[PDB]
């Protein structure tokens, strides 16, 4: 298990291997970041929102989450985008990411990005792209407002809250 801010992750599959890399991000600066390599899958959680994340090097491939309070859905999605180190996420930054922690030090790059995008999600979602929603019965698409929609944030899908076995 591990934590990335409010995000909690449990490995489902794959191996965790990290290499330091220099990354030119969207504001024209170079950041030194431990980049994860390899296909990995995780159980993910933020508040009451849970999901499954599938990713590879600097690429969020698929994110399946459940319906929950909208603030927890949105934070889960953003944190997963940042945690996945997706290239679209790096390209979304504008101006300086020079936030200080409570000790007067600069946050490290991954935490700069977490802080930047949690509070400026439209910069992320605009670079992320939208695709047609899935039309597999159990899944629906989700838009920037965390509403069910005919289009969806690319690679993101949501399960419906259904009483499958008629428990009531």
């Amino acid at each position: 298990r591990q934590r990335f801010g409010r995000l909690e992750l449990k490995r489902i599959s794959g191996r965790g291997f990290k290499n330091d890399e220099e990354i030119l991000i969207g504001n024209g600066t170079i950041q030194k970041i431990g980049i994860w390599d390899g296909e990995e899958e995780f159980h993910v959680r933020c508040g009451e929102c849970r999901g499954i994340l599938k990713k590879s090097q600097m690429r969020m491939e698929k994110l399946l989450i459940n319906s929950a309070k909208k603030e927890d859905m949105k934070d889960l999605i953003i944190l997963c985008m940042v945690f996945s180190q997706d290239t679209r996420m790096f390209q979304g930054v504008r101006g300086e990411i020079n936030f200080l922690n409570r000790a007067g030090q600069l946050l490290s790059p991954m935490y700069q990005l977490q802080r930047y995008f949690l509070n400026r999600s439209n910069d992320l979602f605009d670079q992320w792209g939208y695709e047609e929603s899935p039309k597999a019965s159990e899944l629906h698409g989700i838009n920037e407002l965390m509403n069910a929609s005919d289009y969806t944030l690319k690679g993101v899908v949501v399960t419906k809250n259904v009483d499958h076995h008629h428990h009531h």
